[PDB]
DNA sequence: TTGACTCTCTTAA
DNA sequence: GAGAGTCA
DNA sequence: TTGACTCTCTTAA
DNA sequence: GAGAGTCA
């Protein structure tokens, strides 16, 4: 098994690559009618992409590391968070995108909750609109908003009551 | 089928039969610390479920007619919606419960909406609590709340600013 | 040991 | 959140 | 014609 | 949002 010492290793080297990707500087919606700015370490397009990085899907990345001749192999967001519980009230944690950006590796942007808080940031107002996520959001989620549904409740007889 | 006067009959014949269903008391948050009553027409959890309705899935059943001699079959909640256009946007609508309870076919409960639309009410504040649903939430979405975040951004080195 | 591909899987609407 | 097939 | 089962699929995190 | 295989 990898020591923690063996594991920060692994962490300190995928800040030292991820920190040399490009840096986009990105302003967005804050909530309450306010923009900030976020700036995302963001993955390459297309190989390279990086010392120990490659691509296993459209949006999918993972980092590999041999160690004493074994390999390991870990999803890209992940990593930041070998060092943390994997589990939380019976629910995988997740790597979750404070900027909403998948190509984007900066840590300072990635959380780790389960799957169910990851997505509902995607409807937050965000940390001016009325954000209460413990771990505050850092924008307001891109699907914030009215929606655009197209019908709404209703009936043809008198059947039902709400 | 085709004619919107087989669509009415379609329609008609289903809230005749869900409106035998069951009618469930179920109190609910609304955001603001208040809390309502809504009542669910609900399903029953096994056969017989009611004319034309059959089971495909643990939370899935299938409304069926046969007109002209041809077998016709929904989604058991789509048909209030069957004379909507069945997209927005390029997205497939779908039938939206705003109870969240799956059994209930009340169309008082139900909207027309994109995927994302319906997923992101589970993380709504409520009609009470700041709800921006163009078509309004009936209650607080049942994830609403400050999550359970096992660990926030952070990193080990100086690489990354927000 | 490393890169660049390949494949399938999870969850809850 | 969906569609469709197999039997009786 | 109607009922009661079976199976896999879609989406975007 | 994930894990794992192949080949050189
Ligand atoms: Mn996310
Ligand atoms: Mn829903
Ligand atoms: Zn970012
Ligand atoms: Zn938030
Ligand atoms: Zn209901
Ligand atoms: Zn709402």
């Amino acid at each position: 098994a990898l020591t923690n010492a063996q594991i920060l290793a692994v962490i300190d080297s995928w800040e030292e690559t991820v920190g040399q990707f490009p840096v986009i500087t990105h302003h967005v919606p804050l909530g309450g009618g306010l923009q900030g700015t976020l700036h995302c370490y963001e993955i390459p397009l297309a190989a390279p992409y990086g010392v120990g990085f490659a691509k296993n899907g459209p949006t999918r990345w993972q980092y590999k590391r041999t160690i004493n001749q074994v390999v390991h192999r870990w999803g890209s967001h992940t990593v930041p968070f070998l060092l943390e519980p994997d589990n939380i009230n019976g629910k995988t944690c997740t790597a979750s995108h404070l900027c909403h950006n998948t190509r984007c590796h900066n840590p300072l942007h990635l959380c780790w909750e389960s799957l169910d808080d990851n997505k509902g940031r995607n409807w937050c107002p965000g940390p001016n609109g009325g954000c209460v996520h413990a771990v505050v959001c850092l924008r307001q989620g891109p699907l914030y908003g009215p929606g655009a549904t197209v019908a709404g409740p209703q009936q043809r007889g008198s059947h039902f009551v709400v």
